[PDB]
């Protein structure tokens, strides 16, 4: 077992580990000896941060080069589940603070995530359960450079990265993923959450091509009022902001978290950090 202080368990892979000289439960994710090593130098930048895990160790033991990361809980996909695909507008509001923080924090460290959906928020344990994480940097990229902080180039007639259900309207169209992206893939996230599924979801596609194609064209026939209909306005209006974002703009987080947050305190709703599921009997 890891490290000379880490043991191994069950669970590009994730396995339940133990900090066996501090008594900590952890999760272990290996990779046959290239990806690993990458994504634990972006969680570095990453680290300290609020909602970002930590990084115990990066090494390589036999075969495989080991990441050893803190044990978190389940993904807000899996939360939703267990929900019944139904969570109150509370626990959306109180999800899309933190998401939003979450993904402004990415930001700020240079990086964009290009990969927001609810299997890569997971809420954390103990202390820390009542925390939204954000994880699964496999498919980040700096958008600007450090020093300079120079925005990288407007790209055209790029294929898809990522997961087409959450994906922006640019990015189906081909462009290059910038900040507004990564809040707009949030918003259709937010939307998710509130109608139990997506309408470009389970369109029929023979080929997994003619999908991306039916998404797309479905995605942009289908206006943000009629996406949103029975909902607070707040969220049209979320949709509608991110949609209007320059490719280089740097997105104005405070309006939005406020935008939510005067819809919370309108609905008389408190910030306490209870969530539907932490009330389940």
């Amino acid at each position: 077992r890891v490290g000379n202080r880490y043991r191994l368990g069950r669970k590009g892979d994730i396995y339940l580990g133990t900090d066996i000289a501090a008594g900590e439960e952890v999760a272990i994710k290996l990779e046959c000896v290239p990806q690993l090593h990458i994504e634990s130098k972006i969680y570095k930048m990453m680290q300290g941060g609020v909602g970002i895990p930590t990084i115990r160790w990066c090494g390589a033991e036999g075969d495989y080069n080991v990441m050893v990361m803190e044990l978190l809980g389940p993904s807000l996909e899996d939360l939703f589940n267990f929900c019944s695909r139904k969570f109150s507008l509370k626990t959306v509001l109180l999800l899309a603070d933190q998401m939003i923080s979450r993904i402004e924090y990415i930001h700020s460290k240079n990086f964009i995530h290009r990969d927001v959906k609810p299997d890569n928020f997971l809420m954390g344990l103990g202390k820390k359960g009542n925390l939204v994480y954000i994880i699964d940097f496999g498919l980040a990229k700096k958008y600007r450079d450090a020093r300079t902080h120079q925005h990288i180039p407007y790209r055209e007639n790029k294929n898809l990265t990522g997961t087409a259900r959450y994906a922006s309207i640019n990015t189906h169209l081909g462009i290059e993923q910038s900040r507004r992206d990564d809040l707009e893939s949030l918003g259709y996230v937010l939307m998710y959450f509130n109608l139990g599924s997506l309408p470009w979801q389970g369109l029929k596609a023979a080929t997994k091509r003619q999908k991306y194609e039916r998404i797309s064209e479905k995605k942009m026939s289908t206006p943000i009022e009629v996406l949103c209909k029975g909902y607070p306005s707040e969220f049209a209006t979320y949709l509608n902001f991110c949609r209007s974002l320059r490719f280089d703009d740097k997105p104005d987080y405070s309006y939005l978290r406020q935008l939510f947050r005067n819809l919370f305190h309108r609905q008389g709703f408190s910030y306490d950090y209870v969530f539907d599921w932490n009330m389940l009997k």
